[PDB]
């Protein structure tokens, strides 16, 4: 058939949010930035002119970086933050995005496969039990209980991907515990044949135009991520995610009731439970299950 | 039937990110470079004005090349490549493309073919066997044997690969080992009229807005294409690629298990392997061999 | 059927770069140079101001081709490359992607329609011997032997791509033998009204901002080239590129073994062999052979 | 069924090239204006400031078409030309535009009818004479002999084609034969209240930023249709397109083989012999003839 | 079926080229206007500076409908043709464009309808016929003789497109009678506080920069407009466009051949002419006739 | 099936001109004033320079709502109505949107599936009455006379539209009767520091650059939708919409023709007769009735 559903649900959403979260919000700041034109801007005085003093500025923003001047004891990592915020934050999105599209372009046509086979399988049996009055998938789910080949591959991408956001939690903590006096700083001309002329003040105050946006942009990032890290949590946990209610109606038999631990039974069971709506027969026997009771 | 995978998968993952990050990259590093408007600039007395300090600038900027200026005791390549890395990372990134795109458009109806040949006699022997109740395969395997058409595109395509990763790796390394204080440099306007002159001064110092941002994208470059190297390495093995748990499930009869080498017959089975999904048999003979054990 | 391949591999591999590398490189080369803003700056004193200096600059710019000005001893000829290079680059890209266009939008139903009714005749006279049990070909090639109605339209094709190949890279070499000192020129206001005043200065020391980039350009493109040119060189001689076992196979006869020269023959016989996986017997054609042998 | 050709190749693709050239080309030359921001500048002393100069600028650009000024001794039309050269050419290429527009939707659904009329009665006829062993064509092109509704369509659109691409040719000459020295010109403020005062200069030499691109723009084009027109010249003749291979090879009969002159009949020829892959009763007549011989 | 033709041939192409051409060419020039960036410009002293320039160039392009100033004895009317020139072009467009749409969207699907049943009976009745060997449409056409439902809605939608063009060929008559020595004019800055003060000149000339353009684009249109009148008129004679050799091959019978005037008939007549290539019964009507004469 | 009409076709057409004429008019209007840059323009003595004449023109734009500035006894309203135009015209676009959407999103489905049900038991009962020579619909319209769900939110709709339509044609009104002198204000900067000072002078004649666009805007609007009412006020009353020739044709019966009111019968007959097309039966019980008078 066409209709299926590769992927999970609660998997799907985090992933989703995490990926376009972050980029809409860098989107929109980027957006809003250029409106101003800049986001460097340092002190000239009124001896100067238009290309000297724009020549001052971007000197002072792309000597950010080396170590022997800028002295404000600060050890110039909260500079290099706000130069490389847009950069590892897009980043971030880019390597939340990639475990999604690996494991879509990856084990998803083996998963489709046993899913379908399933539901073939069960829709055969229904109609040979119908029609009989007018153990193979017990045999499958117990030789795939000693297999491990797609519960290591999700647990990998599920660790992967909260490190990783436990990472992303931790550098924008740092950058929020940032102070805001922390960004004005002095710079100069010091270097080349501009080491013995006097002409020019030496000591010029610079800004990056940056600060309460970034800010912002960091401590929103930081709850939103706090708030998504409990549902990765909690989506790690295999075993309790199954519930028991999938294999419980199947009495026309299979005794798999007591199958728990790291295995693919319990994958299987969850991706069954999910893609579900798709046979025709799982309704009826909660309907001849009531007739039961 | 229409669902299939042409390609592999750690191989299509690799050549995906290596044809992404650095394009992504190089993409962000331009649109926020362009909010600045320049990337040159260089100090002018207040004696000039707009114009000819705009006209010293381009010059500078132009004549970054010619031999018998630039007076730093540097061999003006660290300027040469601070010019052409834009250039030189977007020919990496269109030349790591390329062999993706050939090996995609130029042996896979012949692997597609091959496969689907497989698919439809495993199926019908697998009927054939099933109706009898109530040596195509390793004749075609054997003879397959002693053909090499494919694996040597396979592994010139994967040589090419790894050395222009190599190549990619050592010329990023140069570039890394470029020291933060070797951009400032000395620039003058002495030609045609301009040689006798003297009502301007002689030396200006210039500098290249490039520092920083150029020097992230090289080491992050080096960082994640040093990572990438070993995954290249591994799959460019081919014999130890290739898993025994293929043709092991077919006894019915095939005697293939102790073949090795450099050969169509271990590609064809990684192939198989991977694509093997589609058919609706080999459960089939995992669930029989279950039983018969 | 609809899955049919109606060009060759490496001559749309070929065409498929050598209309896609140099399109590249110029859009990415006018995207960087667009961020200055203008290729042309000419030194103005500082009597004058942004108007008149942007009228000299522009009129230096447009007179770039007058005959009776511009007095470098040069010819004007690596001025007038200067500025057409764009163009007569994007020139040559459209150049060499119309013969692909005429070639598929000419003779493509010809070849797959005979491509056709070869499968379709082999497949019925297949299932017609193996239904027997329990020299239609031969006489067409005949005839198509005769024939050269493809040859002269591929060969034609084939030639002209390679002379406009060799003047490509002949004009890049012309081109890069351009010395780097040969820019910077002079130029004045010497027509109309502003031949008697002498409130300007004479002699205008104006340059191109076009070096480095077009320089690269041009070696580049000149590389590529020459790399490519035996390529095409290759695949012109069609009777070595035709190999011996297409109807080698077809004993069940045929003789038509020792058919060579120019001859719309050999062309099928590589249309053939190129897109030959949508038939079903040639496979099992050679596992009977291998069952013979 | 759905694959067909409702035009033919030759024109097809000689209106695409006269239709994609000009407008490539000046797309490309409108980008590559836009980065210099103008393409008129004229001379204004120091004396002035950029709003009176601007003001001066625009004014001369305007009145470039007053009869009462601009003395120069031209006569105005090469200026015209100038001004006009984007808007005619983008006109020459809507009108080699419209007439395969019109072509396509005005007579495409008879053609296309007539060819499937014929495409289904010749294989019902190919069926019942060979099932017979185990004169409606001819009497059909016999009518269309009489008839000339679409003869007529056609000559008048490759007329029109023809007598437009000649009035390019003669324009882009005319334009071509402009010498390069026909640029400069005076210009001056002589109106309102301005006739009076005296505060301003007289003569103001101006100068259109065009000369260069659109010379090469010309000659390129002028060279193109030149190139073009033989092949607008050798479709135009209709008998001698046709080739007398169609109807030879139909005896099983027909007598139209000394059928020429303009006629509907030899245009159902060529459009036949164009889209003839579709049908399956050709190459066996070929092959039967073959056979015969 | 789906193949269909609701409209005709030359309505169609009349009303494209009608919405195509102005705007296309509207597009254009707005697209050449802009790179200047600006459209009015007016003469300002050396004693101010840019921005009381840009404010007084702004208010006199404002003022330009102020009934007591702008003293040049013209009434104002040119300048306010000068300003909304843009507008009512779009607004011809857009008015040309929605009668089409109208017809298209409200009387296509009974048009589609007839035609179709007509298709089918005659079909139907000529199967009958030729299987019989081994009045509906008359009585139909008669009723619909008596019926003027879509006449008068064809009618109507013509005159409305011959007005709206004629009102166009007028409008761009007057425009194009506008003398070109008849856009400068004076403006002043004569309101609130400044009317008393003389601290600035009292007269300004100033210029919009629209003339050339504009009256190239206001002839070429109204060239096109009386070009394609004579064609609306010709399409609205209904009794004229209809042939006589619809009706008169279905002798195998109906006596309508005398049928004229404004009537459903002659318009059911002609569309079904129009879209007749579909019916596989009228070509062999034609031939059976050829037969009998 | 699948062609079907869910809306009606006046109404249809006058929500989409309503919905696109302003908002093609606000798209045109915005386009045409971004090429100023700037509609809000205040005069600056020539003490001042560009940065605070930019401050006073803004402060000025920004302060066009504060009661107690802006001396010219007008309340302010006009400069507010000024301001907010494109924002209002916007909206009135949007809410003129919704209603379409509302009723294509919410009723459509009962409808389409009545309408069904309509034809396809037609058709049945048409093929019973011609079968059995060689009051279903009666019933069901009787009871959807005693309902009223659809014709409820029908007249809501029509109500919504008719009664925004008049609050636009009132308010458009309402700003064209501004005076074209009502423009030109006074304003100033007396708030902070800048109250006791007297370094700047205390009246500014403003402008904003919006007068003849946004009047001709304004009244082109109003003209539109006073015309454009009538429709509404027409397709409002529903009992007049309906044509009595739907019902009167099925004499083979049913007794309605006397129905009248509001109620469900008319919709359901008035979109019959719309989507009537698709049946095949209603044409024929035309010519039968013509045959029986």
């Amino acid at each position: 058939f066409k209709g299926l559903r590769l992927e999970l649900a609660v998997d799907k959403m985090v992933t989703c949010i995490a990926v376009g979260l972050p980029l809409l919000l860098i989107s929109l700041a980027f957006a809003q930035e250029i409106s101003i034109g800049t986001q460097i801007s340092c002190f000239s005085p009124s001896s100067f002119s238009w290309r000297q003093a724009a020549f001052v500025d971007s000197y002072c923003w792309a000597a950010v970086q080396q170590k022997n001047s800028l002295q404000s004891e600060s050890g110039n990592l909260p500079l290099w933050l706000h130069k490389f915020f847009p950069y590892i934050l897009l980043l971030f999105a880019i390597l939340l995005y990639l475990p999604p599209l690996f494991w879509r372009f990856a084990a998803a046509p083996h998963i489709c496969s046993d899913l379908k086979f399933i539901m073939e399988e069960l829709d055969k049996v229904y109609n040979r039990a119908i029609k009989a009055a007018k153990p193979i998938v017990e045999q499958y789910l117990k030789t795939k209980k000693n297999s491990n080949n797609l519960i290591i591959k999700y647990i990998s991408c599920r660790l992967l991907t909260l490190i990783i956001i436990l990472l992303a939690c931790i550098y924008l903590g740092y950058y929020f515990s940032l102070s805001s006096l922390s960004d004005e700083f002095v710079c100069s001309i010091k270097s080349g044949i501009l080491r013995n002329d006097s002409t020019v003040p030496d000591q010029f105050q610079c800004k990056l135009i940056a600060v309460g946006i970034f800010q912002l942009l960091s401590v929103i990032n930081l709850v939103v991520y706090v708030l998504l890290a409990p549902v990765v949590v909690y989506t790690l946990f295999v075993p309790f995610r199954q519930k028991t209610d999938v294999l419980k109606v199947y009495e026309i038999d299979v005794l798999h009731f007591k199958s728990e631990g790291y295995n693919d039974l319990s994958l299987y069971n969850l991706f069954l439970e999910e893609n579900i709506s798709e046979v025709k027969s799982y309704k009826c026997l909660k309907v001849l299950e009531n007739i039961k009771s």
